[PDB]
């Protein structure tokens, strides 16, 4: 179903990467945050919401979602209530940039390009196909 | 056509928002960023490259892709060579946020699904008859 989301942060260096896959079709969005926080979980679902239509995202600690800000942007937005492919793929190109944040990119970028139809042309027909 | 995507940097505040536009479909992403360096803008461009087939970019402002950190992340994702109306919105729900950054994606979030089909809805209509 087009709609679900899964957020969870993994750790790689001690920074905290923010993991969200569209589970239909396996694509991927990331970003590195300073910190596990509900604040930047909140942010990072506003902008996932406006890029998508996200009517509703699981994960695997609920306590994630139990920050006021975290539920203040689910009420507005509308929303209800891979992390080891990732690191892989980041290691193959870790060394090819300074930041872990630059990795990172690379890494959503390969996993949602990878034909094994690419995860980021299965994320858009699927919701074509919705509308 | 439908891997056209235009790039520009505003000023609100005292800060620098990076707006990125499907020209096709009138869907918008946008960032607030530190300041309007290469570096940020190649970053962006990381990011916007992982999540869309982005095949050509365009600008207003030319010596934005003149850096070095730019044209090496459209080498390696494969890339070539609103303002206004989103400032209009930014305008109406500013106080509904503390953090610019923050009435930004509230923003993009109500252009991306307004309809006047929203341009979120277009943008992956678009790209989905593409595939
Ligand atoms: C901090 C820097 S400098 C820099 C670079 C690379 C070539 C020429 C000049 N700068 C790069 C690049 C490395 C990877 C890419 C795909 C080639 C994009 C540009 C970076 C890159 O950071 C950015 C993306 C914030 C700029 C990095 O983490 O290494
Ligand atoms: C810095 C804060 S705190 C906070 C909030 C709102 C309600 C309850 C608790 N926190 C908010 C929210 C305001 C707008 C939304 C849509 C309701 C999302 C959450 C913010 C918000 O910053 C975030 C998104 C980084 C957390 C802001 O700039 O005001
Ligand atoms: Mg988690
Ligand atoms: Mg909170
Ligand atoms: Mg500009
Ligand atoms: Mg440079």
């Amino acid at each position: 179903s087009p709609g679900i989301w899964q957020l969870d942060c993994t750790h790689l260096e001690g920074k905290v990467i923010l993991v969200a896959v569209h589970v239909a079709s396996g694509y991927i969005e990331a970003e590195v945050i300073p910190a596990e926080t509900g604040q930047e979980t909140a942010y990072f679902l506003l902008k996932l919401a406006g890029r998508w239509p996200v009517k509703t995202v699981h994960t695997d600690n609920g306590s994630n979602f139990t920050s006021a800000a975290v539920k203040a942007a689910c009420w507005w937005a509308g929303i209800k209530q891979m992390n080891k492919e990732l690191k892989k793929i980041i290691g193959q190109v870790r060394d090819q940039a300074e930041h872990l944040k630059t990795a990172v990119q690379m890494a959503v970028f390969i996993h949602n390009k990878k034909r094994k139809y690419s995860a980021g042309e299965r994320i858009v027909d699927i919701i074509a196909t919705d509308i």
